[PDB]
Order: structure tokens, then sequence, then C-alpha cells
């Protein structure tokens, strides 16, 4: 199985190293075309042994299986510089916001009439094969390519399928999550620096704390409410803390991000039309 | 090397659950002694093949390494009643906020002179292999003693030894930190409902970014910002809702509750003398 | 078998409707005796047949368990008033706010070495038989004593004992609670006329969606959260109300009122020495 | 009478546990059909007794009253389905958010001219009958099919009729109701820990505190700002605790909250037209 | 002239870099020490040529100006191990926040009766030669130390003689300074890729901004605020961002900040005494 990746490096960096990092795929089976990727991800992808290619038509012939990482505005030229070029072979999964299954279809549609297409939404801990992925099968995808597509990217992280219309609130949460989680790390540990530990010090442990309690709800069968009153003793240091969280409103900042991550995929969407 | 676990049972059944799943002691070499222990906790424990016994002088004679989960206020009665049946083989580990090696070694040395004490600043994913520890060492700690220590913490998550002024600190950051993990991902299935998701699929694509983001941290020689910025693309959805993060003082919470945390741990010190 | 009430009227008439309505006592085993008795409470007590009296010695003649509801600047007066007249049959049970055990036991042995003091938090509900009192036994009650107390308290709510140092957190969470209660349901009322709703009917609503709920939880094993992730459908009406809660800080305020009431009631005690 | 259930589980397992848990209906003579339903209600509805199947026509087939939990862009789809093998016996109730009796009897209609259709709206506590329950009449339902709803519905907490203009404002406080309640009775719970009391504790107390307003302000004839004057002395601790929910804005938020979750309702209303 | 550094490897490196970058001093006349210094710093120097040992007395030996990283808390210890070896030729310059001329003077008068000591405020943009510089000279600093320490300091930056009283004021400004500009950026660069541009390019372009706008300011004789009013056009985009600055406080989160720094300075001083 060959596997394609045209668009934007940095997906095609995140799932080629985790796919090889897997086993699941060999660096030369893999081939990526690319127009903003930088001087560092083509080295890595070099390094690697992924072949890389300014021809987009190129990276088609040599896939089975297609990513695109393309956005709505650039959609129309490559799927029209391309289209003629896809087989009744490949699978082509899209994976940027505001792209729709329908979109691609019938664009896909002028050249062969039934094109299989899933639309994925994953992130970038896909790196280090802990990424959360959801898929969503197009109109002509077999039964076979929604299984062949999740055995693929479980081999990366938590993956499961979804109706087309969860993609956006997907991506306003593990989409984006990531992102959320960088932020929260880099202040807890200014707080921690500012308590007197180390920079570095800091750092590990609150990613370490972070990992841990995310590993500990992935394990439980328990509430993480319950799990916030196992871990907060009466008068204790953490129910102050969580007390000064509350009277920020912590939580509606976390519910704000996550709507506007999904509302800001709707407008990707509606300037597509 | 027999492990026994005096005071909270939230503590004792953690670390007992991570040393035994280790493989490092087995649970018929461990014995606790409890008064908050719930029944489920209790069962729990005994199912392991954990001792359990009502009397703290038992398991301080079935112990080498004996762990103290005792508040500051309940510290003067816990040790008065097992000072007299601590022999030269003890190793006294504290893990109680707001209890300083300086006290447990004056008053256990009314006994024996050289009482041989840790301090030790955990949390609750050692549960799951997964925990961040702190140790200082005491007066009449060997050196062979923070080592032992070192091995057995390192079994169940990161260890490394600080200095005990640290342990405040600490506490604030990676002890209360499991707390604004799971009000964290509480907020954020909360936004992936409301935004149309179902509530157990948001629970899990929500730790699992929080989890492969602080893996990517963990394993990235990158600044946690280099970070979020490869996970942004110009006018994207991730960069609005950074944006509203921001708005909200998102990071200022976040030192405000280490803050918090760790200046309560000092006054629970002030109270005890 | 008699009880008598001396202090705030409020006090005395919700007990007494609670204690006769459970047909744990007749009307006319109580007697109260008070100096801000309004003039409905007087009439109210008075057609029940409990008997009054503006005489404080009276009461305690009359009585085997003696409420008090007497406010630490009045404390030394009604003790000096009527110690003479305590006798080796009588408990003195104190409902105040700020007025210790320790207080009460001093200022009666004066008079009598052992007097038999137990502290009450109990609160307004009480009148409905769904109070929730909590009680702590001093130095000379008889292990009988706090049977009996619980056995008298328990059939107008839920009652257990306490130390009597968790008495003031206590009186921040369910002594006070009726009145956040009550603060909410006037506030969810005018919601309901904003959007429509006759006033009757809007507070007919908001009081049974209130009682419903808190028998949900006392019925149930399960997290309050987990209780509320079930009123919710994904992007549905109850998710966007939760929203607006937490954008404001609901959390905290509730955390604010227990706390400066527990405070307060720190306050009227150190006032009392 | 035969009851079915077609539609969200959660609606079908709180009224049959309430409708079995009230006696008024055998669990052998409910039937519910559900896409979404989880295994934990799957298995507690088969444990009730209840009759499960795939077959939505199965359900119709079985019942005389039929509930329907059908969000508005799937009534189309159902209506369709069923709509054949709707007979004269029926009493159609829909409980959903945004779905019309109009928009029922249109779709209805299609297929038999006098569908008798029934517009419910309630809320989770009639899972231990005390739930709050409004009902509108349709335009072909007999006044005998009112009088039955409220029969019913009157065995599982408070009901009485509306007009349909009022379901959207009832929905925002009876229907959200309970998830500001379980939202406040957390965070009361986290205002108990952190002034020293148990978690286990904390909760009980502060559901009971609730609990037993509520029942004072339903057995009262006087205004909630009267009994909250009752319960507050002067300079005490209820009056501080007010204060700071006053100083939060804490009634408007409740008013947001119902304003918000019935405006969602009429949102989800026009995305039916 | 030889120069060596005691303490903290972050001000030794960027002065270290800054002084052989202008010429003025060859890198193996520098001679550091330090307890904190890390790899990278550490293998930096000794591509400089910088010489590097773990002994402070070896330093002292070296040099002919002594630079001081040393917190209030570790200079008496210190100043203990070096005091005997300071002469005559010595001039000590303090860099640390919190140590006063007063201190250093009176700990090294103990071993030689007049200490030349002068304390030093500079900050990390002497790497680049474009650091800010304050510097207070103590009792027994000949007027030529001064001339000497101001031409040795203006070769890296902005460099003049205050009197020590303002030397904690100016910790606040230029000293965070830095800090607070580097926040700014990467905020900035934030607004330039939400808008859509790539972060390279955003952050290039936002901190040409800076550096352009901070030479305009210095290079005029004009108020900030007139260059302000220069930029701005009526109704034009740079007004419309002002306004959104001044909506949320910025002036005064930059003298907040100011003020905080100065003041923790301040405390940091009276934790030495
Ligand atoms: O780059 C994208 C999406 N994208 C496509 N064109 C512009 N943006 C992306 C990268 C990594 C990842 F893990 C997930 C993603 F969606
Ligand atoms: O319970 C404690 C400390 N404690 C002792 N007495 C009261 N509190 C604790 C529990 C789990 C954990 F991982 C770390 C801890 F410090
Ligand atoms: O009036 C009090 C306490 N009090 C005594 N003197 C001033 N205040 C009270 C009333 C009803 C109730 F249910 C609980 C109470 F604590
Ligand atoms: O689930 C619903 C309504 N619904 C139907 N389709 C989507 N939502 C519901 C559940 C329990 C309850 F008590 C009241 C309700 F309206
Ligand atoms: O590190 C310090 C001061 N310091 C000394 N011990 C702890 N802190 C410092 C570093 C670089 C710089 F440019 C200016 C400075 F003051």
């Amino acid at each position: 199985m060959s596997v394609g990746f045209i668009g934007a490096g940095q997906l095609a960096f995140a799932l080629a190293k985790g796919f090889t990092a897997a086993g699941v795929l060999a660096a030369h089976k893999i081939m990526a075309s690319s127009p903003d990727m930088d001087l560092a991800t083509v080295s890595a992808l070099r390094k690697m042994g992924v072949k890389l290619t300014p021809h987009n038509k190129e990276t088609v012939q040599h896939s089975d299986v297609l990513f695109l990482a393309v956005k709505p505005h650039i959609i129309p030229f490559i799927l029209d510089e391309i289209g003629a070029d896809i087989e009744d072979r490949h699978i082509v999964v899209s994976c940027a916001a505001g792209v729709t299954i329908s979109s691609i279809e019938k664009k896909l549609s002028a050249f062969r009439p039934a094109p299989r297409v899933i639309r994925c939404m994953t992130n970038t801990p896909v790196v280090v094969r802990e990424g959360a992925t959801v898929y969503a099968t197009g109109t002509h995808a077999q039964v076979e390519d929604g299984r062949l597509m999740e055995q693929l990217l479980s081999s990366v992280g938590f993956c499961t399928e979804v109706e087309e219309d969860l993609i956006d609130a997907v991506t306003g949460l593990s989409g984006s999550g990531p992102a959320y989680a960088f932020t929260a790390l880099d202040a807890l540990a200014d707080g921690g620096v500012k308590m007197g530990l180390p920079r570095r010090l800091a750092v590990r442990l609150g990613a370490q704390a972070l990992l841990g309690a995310a590993k500990m709800l992935l394990h439980s069968e328990q509430h993480p409410g319950q799990l916030k009153d196992n871990v907060s003793s009466p008068g204790g240091a953490t129910i102050h803390a969580l007390h000064v969280l509350e009277s920020g409103g912590f939580r509606s900042l976390l519910i704000n991000a996550v709507e506007a991550s999904c509302i800001r995929t709707r407008e990707l969407q509606s300037m597509a039309d």
C-alpha cells in the first residue's frame, strides 16, 4: 500500500512520522508534494526516506491512499489539476477544515463518476502515536474503505468513525485541543517559576501532570468530576486552587474555545461556496 | 523489602496499585492501615493481595519503608503512637502537605536519635504509572535511602530529588495539577457537547488531545509556544480559539492556581506549630 | 420527654412544628420563651398547643431537653439567669452560631460541675421535616445523649454527628443553604416571567425542578456532574444555558457564599471572648 | 393501556422508570425503540422488563400512547416511516424541543386526517416521581386525551396544562432546571470541602438543603423573598453570604440561563421550518 | 585588564558575548565560574574562548574586574568564600537584585577595609550590544572606577550612573523590560497569524516594528505621544487599533508591570536583612 500527501507539509510530516514510527508503512511507500513545505520539514521527510516531488500528478500516480491538506479556496485548482489522474483504486482522504465530502465528490465526479472520498479530522500528536482522529465516509466509499482507514489511523492514536456533521465540533475539541494544552503548559510552568521552580523542572512537572491526569481519565470508568473530587482533600491546597480557577470562569473559557474553533471551521466552509 | 502505608487511603491505594502494576513489589509485601479508607478501596486492596490492618503499630512492625499520609494536625498523634516502634531499619516517607522534615525528625527523635526521614510530593496518576514525584532527603537519611526512594517512585512515573523548600511549589504545580486537568477536561467536553458531540465521545477526544499534547512536549526539545505555533494555520480555527482563551486571561488563571495551591500548603505548615 | 425553647422564636417555631408534625412530641410537652417572638409566631404556637411564657426559668423548670437560640453577646446574661436552675436531668442544646460548647460548659459549670451540652446546627426546612442537622457532643454528654438527639432531630430531616470544628462549615453550606435556594428560586421565576410564564406557574415549576433534582442526587450513587450530563442533548437548550452560567462564574459564587457564611460564624465566635 | 417510546433513550428511560415505580404501568406494557440508546440504559430497560425493538413500526403497533423523542431534523423521516401505522386509537405525545404540534399534525394528516397530538415538556426527576411536566393539546385531541395525559404524568410529578406557546419558556425553567441544580450542588459541595467538610457529607448536606428549601416554598403561601428574610438574622452568617452572591450577579445568571435555554429551543424550531 | 564572572550563567554569557563582540576584551581574558550554567552555555563560552572553572577563588585570582551574579540568600556564602582573596586591585561589580552596596561592603570589609564595590543593573540585550545599564558606585570606589565601568558597559549598550536608590525602579523598567517585549512580540505575531500572515513573517514584522519605533523615539526630540499622533490618520486603521488598546487598559498594565517588578526587588532585599 502506497500513501501520498498533497498540500500542507505540517499534515504530511505528522502522519508520515507517525505511520513510519508505527511500522505500518515503509517510508519509501510514502510520497509528498507541497507548496508551503519549509526547509525543516523538507529535510526531515528526506531523512526519513519519504519521497518528495514538486508535481502533484506524480504523487497521485504513486499513491493508493491520497491525503489532501488543501484549503477550500485552493481545492478547485488542485482537484482540476489532478482530477483526470484519479483512478478506481484511489481513496481520497481530505483533511482541511471547511472542505466537505460533497464538494470533493462533485469536483472529482467531473472526471470519474464514483470517487471514493473520506474526510479526516486528526491532530498533531499522531507524531508520537497519540493522536485523536475521526473520519467520515463519502457516498462511494466501500465499507472496507472505512475499515482500512480506521486500521491505518488507529496505528497513530485513537480513531473512530463519525457522521460528517460532527467534524466541525471535533475540530474545535481535539483538532485545536493540543494548542490549548500547549498554552496551558506554558502558563502552568510560568506559575511554577513564579513560586520558585527552575523553568525546565516546571515544564517537565506540568507536562507529566497533564499526561498522567489524561491517562487516568482514559483508563477510569469515572466521571472527570469524580476524579476531581477524589484528589481534593477538605481545606487543602488543591481545593483552594480550584476556587481561583472557578472565580476566573476557567470552564467557560475552554467552552468558548471549542465553540470559537468549531464556528471558524464553518466560516471557512461558507467561503468555499 | 516490605512497604507499609499509614494515613489517607487515596494516597495508599494509588501507590500500592502503581507499585504492584509495575511489578517492583508483590502485593503481599504491602500493608496498609487507614481510618478514612472507604469500602470500595478497602475491597479493592484486599482483591489485590495487599494486607490490611486497623492498627498502625502492626503496619510499622511489618514495614521497612513506611509511607505516611497524615495531615499536620494529626502528625503529633501518629508519631507519638508509633514513635517507640520505629527501628533503625525504618525509612519514614511523609507525603502530606505542610509537614516538614524538621517536624517529623523532632517528634521521632524523642524516641530514637537518628530517624531516616524523606518527604515525598507525588500525585494520583501513579495509579497508571504516570505520576510526577519529587522527594527531599532528611538529616539522617543515608545516601542509599534517597537512591532507593528514587528507584521505587520512578517505577510509577517521573521522579527526581529536590530541596525541601521547593516542595510547596511542586505541590501547586504537579500535586494539584491533575485536578486542574480534570476540571479542564469536564469543561472541554461541555464545549464539545454544546457544539453537537455526544458526551462520551467528547470526553474521550478531549482526554486524548491532552494526553497527546503532553507527550509531544515531553518528547520535544521545543518550547511549548513553538509547538502551539505549529498547530495553528494563519486565519484558521485554532488561532481563533486561542484568541478567546487569551481574552479571558486563561494563562493568568493557571498561574493563579499554582500560586494559590502553593501558598495554601505554606499556610498548612504555619498551622502545625 | 419535655422540650423547652429559649431565645429566637424562628428556631422555636421551626422545630416545634416539625416535632409535632412528626408525631414524636405532643405540643403541650413543648414550652417556649422568647423576647423577639412576633405576634404571628406567638399566635401560631398557641394554636398548635405549645406552652408560652415570658420567664426563661419556667421553661427550664418545665423542660428536660432545653434548646437555646441565644447569640454570643446575650449568652452570659441567659446562662447566669438560668444556670442555678439547670439540673442533672437537663440536656442543653445550643443552636446559635459562634457559641462554643466550651463557652456554655464554662458558664454553666459555675453552678453545677458536669452540664450536659450539645451543639446543634439545623435549618428552617425542619418545618416540613426535610431539615439538615448536625450535632456535636460536649465533654459531659453521655453517649446516650447523642443517640437521643440524633433520634429526635432525625424525625425532622437528615441528622448526623460531627466534630464541633466542622459546624462553621456546615453553617455555610446547609445552615445558610436554604436562603441561597430562595434567592435562586426568585431569580429563576423572574427568568420564567421574562420568557412569558405567569409568576405563580414560574415559581411552582422552578421549585419543583430544584426539589426533583435534589431528590435525584440524594437517591443516586452518581456524581452531580454525571446527572448534569444526562440532562443535556448535544447542541441542545440545556447546554446552551449551562454555558451562560459558567461564563458568569456561577460555581465560584456558590463557593464564595459557603466560605463567607462559614467565616462569618468564626467572627461571631471571636466576638464572644 | 400500552405505551411506546420512539427516539432518545434518555426520555424513554426516565419515564419508563417513573411510570413503573409509580405502579401505573407494568413494564411489559412498555416498548421502546431507539438509535442512540447506550448499553447501560439498554441493560437497565431490559432488566426492568421493558420490551425493546430496533423497529419503530413495531413500537407503533404495540402502543396506544406513543411518546416521540425525535429532533426536528429527523421528524420528517420518522413520521414518514410510521405515518401509515398510526391508527385512530393512537395518542402521539411529542417531547423534543422545537417540534410543534402543527408540524406533527401536518405530517401525520398526510396519512389519516385527525391525528391526536399532545406536546409534553417534562424533566429527568420523573425518575424519582418528582418531575415537573406541562402539556399542550393539539387540534384533534379529545377532552379525555388531556385528562388521560395529566393523570399519567401526574403519577411521576407535578403536571398541568399550558398553551403551546409557553413550552419554550417552561423548557428554559423546569426542563433545563435540574442541570442548573446539579451544577449548583457540585459547587456548593466544593465550597463545603474548601471549608473543611468531607466531600460525601458536603454533597449530602447541600442536596438536603436544596430539597428542604424547595419543599418549604411549595408548601408555603409566602414569597421566596419572605422566606429568605426569615432565614437571615441581622449581622449573621447567611446575610453575609447573600451579599457575596449579589455582588456576583447571581440572580442575573439564573435569568440568563432560563432565557438562553428558551431562546435555543426557538432556534431549534426555526431549523425545522 | 582581566574580567571574571561568578554566579548566574545567563548574566555571564550575555556580557561575555557582548564584550567580546564589541572588541573591548579578548575572550581568553575572561574567566567564569558557575553552578547553574547549562551544557549549551558551557559549550558556547568554550567556543568563544572564555576560560571556565568550577572554583570561584580561581576566578578571583584571575580577575581585575569581578562581576557577581549571586542572589541575596547566596551572597553571604559567596562573599565568605572569596572575601580573603579580594585584593586592592579588585573592583567588585554586583548585578543581582536585592543586594545593596552596603551589604557587600560590610561583608567584604571583614577581610580588607576598603573594598571597591559597584552595583550594576543591566539586561540581556547586552548580548547584541543594545543593553540598558545603570550603575551606582560604592563608598571606596575611586572616581576612575566609575569611568572605567561606564566605558566597559557603554560598549554593549546605553550606560549611565545613577543613585543606588533608583536601581530597584530601573530593574522594573529596563531590567524586566525585555521580557515584556518578548511577551508583546509573541502576542503581536499571534495577531498577525489570526489575520492571515505566516508565523515566521509575523514575528519578523512585529520585531522590526518594535525595533524601528524604539529607534525613532531614541533619535527624536519628540514626546512619544507626538510620535503616536504622527502615525494615526483621521478615521484610519491605527487610531481604530489604539482605541481597542485603550479599552483594555493597556497603559495601566505596563505601569502595573514596572511597579510589580520594582516592588518584588524590594521584597528580595528585605529577605536578606
Ligand atoms: O494542515 C492541516 C489542515 N490544513 C490543510 N490545509 C490547511 N490546513 C493539519 C495539519 C496537521 C494535522 F494534524 C491536522 C491538520 F488538519
Ligand atoms: O492524601 C494525600 C496527602 N494527605 C495526607 N493526609 C491528607 N492528605 C495524597 C494522596 C494522593 C497523592 F497522590 C498525594 C497525596 F499527597
Ligand atoms: O435563629 C437561629 C440561630 N440563632 C440564635 N440566635 C440568633 N440566631 C436559627 C433559627 C432557625 C434555624 F433552623 C436554625 C437556627 F440556627
Ligand atoms: O431527550 C429528550 C428530548 N429530546 C428528544 N430528542 C432529543 N431530545 C428528553 C429527555 C428526558 C427528559 F426528561 C425530557 C426530554 F425532553
Ligand atoms: O541573573 C541575573 C541577576 N541574578 C543574579 N543572581 C540571580 N539573578 C541577570 C542576568 C542577566 C542580565 F542581563 C541581568 C541580570 F541581572
